[PDB]
């Protein structure tokens, strides 16, 4: 049910969004960004270095992650 | 766009499946499994080791991948 998209990085970070089933959208905190412990609890499994950095307003069931692009 | 499911695994293999936009699902061959060269050409980006192991006719937009449990 949980789907991870392809990654897409820029000259600094590496992004990737996760698509949570809308049935679970209510379990996603609305006023604060999640911490690894939190998003890991919704069932999101991924590299520890992924950081929830922003809320996708239009579609809050779509979590927005990103991680530091090595070397610079 | 292309989406990758979560992973599960039996005793020997670690399974996962890719969901392709109906647009590219047109290009998914119906007569044979795809080689790494083939799926990568579609856009499916994954580490080597993951192999298109089974054809799923009822849903041409869902590619079933597999990998041997890491050594």
């Amino acid at each position: 049910q949980i789907y991870y998209s392809d990654k897409y990085d820029d000259e600094e970070f590496e992004y990737r969004h996760v698509m949570l089933p809308k049935d679970i959208a209510k379990l996603v905190p609305k006023t604060h960004l999640m911490s690894e412990s939190e998003w890991r609890n919704l069932g999101v499994q991924q590299s520890q270095g992924w950081v929830h950095y922003m809320i996708h307003e239009p579609e809050p069931h779509i979590l927005l992650f990103r991680r530091p692009l090595p070397k610079k």
